[PDB]
């Protein structure tokens, strides 16, 4: 069952945001348990991404229940959790909190402009595009979601995540 | 498909071996992927435990699998990838190395009476006796015959297993 003492963060945003590397960072400085959701998806989601082609919400169904499960997995034993995903759309959202009301989201935030300068192989205007245009923010009516400023440096993202993580 | 210039490696061993807190330190120092795979049981295989009764082989079938695509993912964007997974029977160990010809496991063993000493730094934490031994009659030590499998030595205190979990990633 729920252990609502524990508490599960999930680190949403668009790619690029540096989720992975935040909430590396914060976990290590918590000793908090630590997922980067990608690593949950099946087989063949896998390689319809190695072959250029984005995936649908069929494929993210599968993917999302996982993370699901892992969440629950997590908050058995920890005190605090943090899993990556980037939750773009409130259907994703609402899929990772069914069952699990200890869950909140953290959302690294910034407007376009922003995070394309926080990034510089190379960097791809057009997938960043696509990130925003597939991003619902979290309305007023998504209230376990907390915020967090990309717009400086990891330290004080990860500096931001921890206060973010202790205000509540 | 795989990248063979990429590797998981998994941190096998009975429990209380210490291997999260390992794996989450050689992760960490080595910027390395890592998940605990204590995290993808199936929501039942947990209330299952949440009952006081361990899961049967039976059980385990869903949960290794998903272990198997983890690291199957985990590899295609990862130099290394680090894997927690008791990992007590062959069979389990093959299911993990079935379609992932790049992972490998390191075992961290110790004796009964190393981890019970290891479990008891931990103050005023109650040392479960028949958990262990069980434990113990559950694992079936990799033999020669698996040569995928690095071993580290558990005596001696967190920042050496540390060490040589790293030393054993790097000899090879
Ligand atoms: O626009 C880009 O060039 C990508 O965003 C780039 O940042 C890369 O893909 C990340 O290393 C993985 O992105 P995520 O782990 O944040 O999804
Ligand atoms: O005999 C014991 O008291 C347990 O082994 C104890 O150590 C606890 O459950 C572990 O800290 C969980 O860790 P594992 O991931 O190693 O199973
Ligand atoms: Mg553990």
């Amino acid at each position: 069952t729920t252990n609502h003492d524990h508490h599960i963060y999930v680190l949403m945003g668009v790619s690029g945001s540096g989720k992975s590397a935040v909430a590396s960072e914060v976990a290590h400085q918590l000793h908090a348990a630590f997922l980067d959701g990608d690593f949950l998806h099946p087989r063949r989601n896998i390689e319809k991404m190695a072959s250029g082609e984005p995936l649908n919400d069929d494929d993210r169904k599968p993917w999302l229940q996982a993370l699901n499960d892992a969440a629950f997995a997590m908050q058995r034993t920890n005190k605090v959790s943090l899993i990556v995903c980037s939750a773009l759309k409130k259907h994703y959202r609402d899929l990772l909190r069914e069952g699990n009301p200890n869950l909140s989201f953290i959302y690294l935030k910034g407007d376009f402009d922003v995070i394309e300068s926080r990034l510089k192989h190379f960097f791809k205007t057009q997938m960043l595009v696509t990130q925003f245009e597939t991003l619902q923010e979290p309305g007023a009516d998504e209230t376990d979601v907390l915020v967090v400023d990309i717009d400086q440096p990891l330290e004080g993202v990860v500096a931001s995540t921890i206060e973010v993580i202790k205000k509540g």
